[PDB]
């Protein structure tokens, strides 16, 4: 079920980086990783938590649909794209923290905890602030647990409406062309060490789905582009993407 | 400039330079304003050909002929000219490779009575299903203009069509052509080859962060040499208008 393919380390080494890329071939029901230990190492999900947060908010009616406008609070933040009104699509695209913080507060501790349990999401521990537990609280999820979670989302098997799962998968749309479709979410766990970068999601091909979850050491924001770059090098090596 | 429809003849450069003739029709969803290089051709009704895969997919999902976007539609075993058709398909791939046999079967299952009722409810072009139940969109009575394609597409985009919200969401997912950090294109190509004038189609929309640009283009297609011009000329217009980089 889980093969260790150490050749992918070359992609990390060539990029002066370290981390794990985890791939899951849906058709074959087989997994591949350059590091089995790191693949099962649970980390703070950071912005990858916007996937279960969106799902819960949609199912509870906190988010009516992907067109609902979430007004900017007027607070100027470091990331320029957050300093405007957003809908679910753009909030996911620009990883708009205050929008997701508001969703989490509206969901509340009790429903957030019990609904995440329904998703079997990582350690299912929401300890810390309702609006920041995914960044500096007790929640932890491994790259293999991200895959397990994403596979349920792909198949509409999470215990939420099909509609909510379709809206999130639409909001996860990152890239598409004649060769593949990528539905994914980036993350950057900046608050608690080890500071890590995430990229979780999948690649849809005509006749298969390749699920992926990657994390890498991110001591600074300088290497953030490597989350997609390294994953893409692995996908290209495995002939998943041309 | 405050007008609902504006003609922009400068776009004709994109057709002429490519030794082509046609119409591109754009609709700025936010401003509720339309733009075209040819007002007359924008309203000229043609056979929808493969663009009919959008309403056909909608009807088939709503009626449960297509359970979901994963349902496998087996290859009948007949070898056809377009290689990609000679294999099993789901709604995503059938739309992607415009697999005619799959859609002919859908239409036959839907039947003429339900097909007619659905198109009238969709206000789809002239709503005329005359001809073969499995070919009317290629050689029958159905006619739709580029502007009527946009009207139909706007309702689909907003889940305003009479069929289920679910069928509309699945069809828009199946329409996914291209996506990146700047835009998302949800569209369907067409090539009306049976009844003159032989024409190429490209209908759909461009999703931006804060706007949607609906488009419908058709162009003369005397040879398959110009097929790539359907997307290329549209993209030249979208680039000229600063819609896409
Ligand atoms: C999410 O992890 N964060 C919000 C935002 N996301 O950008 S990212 O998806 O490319 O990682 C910035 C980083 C991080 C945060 N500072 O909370
Ligand atoms: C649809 O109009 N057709 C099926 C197929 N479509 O490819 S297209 O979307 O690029 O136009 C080939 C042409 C046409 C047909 N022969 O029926």
């Amino acid at each position: 079920e889980w093969q260790e393919n150490k050749s992918w380390n070359a992609h990390f080494t060539e990029h002066k980086s370290q981390g794990v890329v985890v791939l899951w071939n849906e058709n074959k029901q087989q997994g591949f990783t350059n590091n089995l230990k790191r693949a099962n190492q649970a980390f703070l999900p950071a912005s990858t938590f916007k996937i279960p947060n969106s799902l819960i908010a949609l199912d509870l009616g906190v988010v009516k649909d992907e067109h609902q406008v979430f007004k900017w609070d007027g607070q100027t933040r470091d990331i320029a794209t957050w300093n405007r009104d957003h809908n679910l699509i753009t909030a996911m695209k620009y990883s708009v923290v205050p929008v997701y913080q508001e969703f989490a507060r509206q969901i509340g501790e009790a429903r957030m905890s019990k609904m995440l349990h329904a998703f079997d999401y990582g350690n299912e521990d929401i300890s810390g602030n309702v609006d920041s537990f995914w960044l500096d609280g007790g929640i932890r999820i491994s790259a293999t647990e991200q895959i397990s979670f994403l596979r349920k989302l792909y198949h509409n098997k999470l215990h939420v409406s099909e509609r909510s799962q379709r809206i999130v998968k639409q909001a996860m749309l990152t890239e598409a062309n004649g060769d593949y479709i990528i539905r994914a979410k980036t993350g950057y766990s900046t608050r608690i060490e080890p500071k890590i970068g995430w990229w979780v999601g999948w690649v849809e091909l005509d006749d298969n789905v390749w699920f992926f979850a990657m994390n890498m050491d991110m001591p600074t924001s300088d290497g953030l582009g490597l989350r997609q770059a390294i994953t893409k090098e692995v996908l290209k090596q495995e002939k998943i993407i041309p």
